[PDB]
């Protein structure tokens, strides 16, 4: 595609996010880069408004698939890229079992030379003294996610489906259902893929010298499960 050849170097990264927990207000910024070549990304997240209402590893997902390394022989596949610059709405339902459920629109696009990822994120339905309100999940993301990708032709887009499992404190885990739908937001052609998924590795980190409410992401992302 014309998009991919925007990523074959380093590309800034933007994420800002509003958020709407059970009635909590609060605001993240991100800002990092992008290297598609090598499927890595290394992001640094702040908190800007109100209080964090839910823990940092269940916006892990919510928070660029566009970076993700498609080997050669599966670049046909690549629907991200195959829609910039012009980008594509990404939509999910995040199931947390026994808990809540978050609701996100983001619209990914280049602004300029930036990668941007604008989100609204809206959760309802959490408990007040479950996992999620209550603060009890480990600061890491000790699961590796495979995301597995779908056509959907009708919109000219692709679905997605996948769980990620959250360290709760007492040693258990918080799974969270996850189901997207991306679509593109111009008029240029875009890859509708064979089925396939991305190996997706994170590495949650905090900067010594930050004060602020914050994560450090580094993330590798591997198209797979087409030889
Ligand atoms: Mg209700």
């Amino acid at each position: 595609s014309k998009g991919e050849e925007l990523f074959t170097g380093v590309v800034p990264i933007l994420v800002e996010l509003d958020g709407d927990v059970n009635g909590h207000k609060f605001s993240v910024s991100g800002e990092g880069e992008g290297d598609a070549t090598y499927g890595k990304l290394t992001l640094k997240f702040i908190s800007t408004t109100g209080k964090l209402p839910v823990p940092w590893p269940t916006l892990v997902t919510t928070l660029v698939q566009c970076f993700s390394r498609y080997p050669d022989h599966m670049k046909r596949h690549d629907f991200f890229k195959s829609a910039m610059p012009e980008g594509y709405v990404q939509e999910r339902t995040i199931s947390f079992k026994d808990d809540g459920n978050y609701k996100t629109r983001a619209e990914v696009k280049f602004e300029g030379d930036t990668l941007v990822n604008r989100i609204e994120l809206k959760g309802i339905d959490f408990k007040e003294d479950g996992n999620i309100l209550g603060h009890k999940l480990e600061y890491n993301y000790n699961c590796r996610s495979n995301v597995y990708i779908t056509a959907d032709k009708q919109k000219n887009g692709i679905k997605a489906n996948f769980k990620t499992r959250h360290n709760i404190e007492d040693g258990s885990v918080q799974l969270a259902d996850h189901y997207q739908q991306n679509t593109p937001i111009g008029d240029g052609p875009v890859l509708l893929p064979d089925n396939h998924y991305l190996s997706t590795c994170s590495a949650l980190s905090k900067d010594p010298n930050e004060k602020r409410d914050h994560m450090v992401l580094l993330e590798f992302v591997t198209a797979a499960g087409i030889t």
